[PDB]
Parts: C-alpha cells; structure tokens; sequence
C-alpha cells in the first residue's frame, strides 16, 4: 500500500510536468521545456502502466485506474494538440489551450487521483 500511495503521488506529479513544460514551449519556444513535456507525458505512461502492476489483484482499484487513465489519455491528447500548433503559432495554441478548459480534466483527475489515494488508505487501515 505505501508503494501504491507514492506510485499515486508520482502520477500526480508528472501530470503537472506535462502540463507547466507545455505552457513553458508556449511562452518561450525552448525545445528543452518541449523535451520536458515528452518525458513527462513518458514517465506518465509508465508510472500509469506499473501502477496498474501493483493494483492488479484488486478489482476495485483496477477499475479506478483504468477511470484516471481515460481522464489522463484526455488531458495528454489536450496538451499534445497545443503542443504541436506551439509557439510559432500562438494564437492558434492559446485558443485551443483556452477551449480545453472547459472539459476541467485538471480538476477530475485530481479528484480521481483522491479516489485511489483514499481507498488505499482506508484499505491499509482495514488489512
Ligand atoms: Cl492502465
């Protein structure tokens, strides 16, 4: 369970990479915020991948893992399309990185992020 809860905190983690490395390619056009960007939507893919390996004698947080993900392979195709019109083309990207925001992924996959972190502790706590 204490491995899970840091698999979990590390997925949180490299959502917000994804996101400010994307927003940092926007506003500066160094590849190197870009880079950042594909190795944290990487890092996302494998920690989602192995964090799928610890929880998979547990249906009901398998079931969980496979919601964040939906909601993680949403956000990432959001932060991909922005990346890719990029900051030569800045009115483009900002429209669509502006349009995204109605879908609130940010916020549902936090909560879907609590979800697993919750029933982890409240499963320790019962074992
Ligand atoms: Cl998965």
């Amino acid at each position: 369970t204490n491995k899970a809860l840091l698999a979990i905190s590390a997925i949180q983690q490299a959502v917000l990479e994804a996101e400010t490395s994307e927003r940092g390619f926007l506003l500066t056009g160094i590849e190197t915020y870009r880079d950042s960007y594909i190795r944290a939507r990487d890092a996302l893919a494998a920690r989602l991948d192995g964090l799928r390996a610890v929880l998979a004698d547990n249906p009901e947080q398998i079931a969980h893992i496979d919601e964040l993900r939906l909601l993680t392979d949403m956000r990432m195709a959001q932060l991909g399309r922005v990346v890719e019109l990029g900051p030569e083309r800045m009115r483009e990207a900002l429209d669509i990185l502006e349009q995204a925001r109605v879908d609130r992924l940010t916020e549902r996959i936090e909560t879907s992020l609590s979800v697993l972190t919750r029933a982890e502790q409240a499963l320790l706590i019962q074992r």
